[PDB]
């Protein structure tokens, strides 16, 4: 579900596209160049964002990483085996969540 | 520029997008399961389609093409080469659009 750019509504997906858009964010998450693929530089720090705009007290990589499981059986995302704090977006979930 | 959806001021990047969340359009417009690529199935079909969103008369296929050339130099979409009507989403130029 699709929410107003920058609100405290958002959707954690759409929240990563957010920082994702900003390349001045690079060091904490970044593209891998391919297929959807990002990079968490600092994981502890896009767990901080992430708790900033949900204000959500105690926000953390553990509860950040239990998030990001919950994607991978609803085609919005998944872990990239062999690389560090990797993730891949499914354009195929994210189109209908665009609707 | 994101616009609502089903609109008449949508940009062709969501529509085709709007065009393959549902699996019913398959035989005009389908995913190829890898990389944002997709097939148009019934290229005339997506130009028509295209043609009665946008109210545009004598949308056509060559019209259409023209348009995802356009794409190309603005990392939203590129052709994908070898295929026939496939093309393939730069999803690093939609998260831009999207804000
Ligand atoms: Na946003
Ligand atoms: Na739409």
């Amino acid at each position: 579900r699709l929410a107003n750019p920058g609100s405290g509504q958002i959707q954690l997906w759409q929240f990563l596209l957010e920082l994702l858009s900003d390349s001045a964010n690079a060091s904490c998450i970044t593209w891998e160049g391919t297929n959807g693929e990002f990079k968490m530089t600092d994981p502890d720090e896009v767990a901080r964002r992430w708790g900033e705009r949900k204000s959500k007290p105690n926000m953390n990589y553990d509860k950040l990483s239990r998030a990001l499981r919950y994607y991978y059986d609803k085609n919005i995302m998944t872990k990239v085996h062999g690389k560090r704090y990797a993730y891949k977006f499914d354009f195929h979930g994210i189109a209908q969540a665009l609707q």
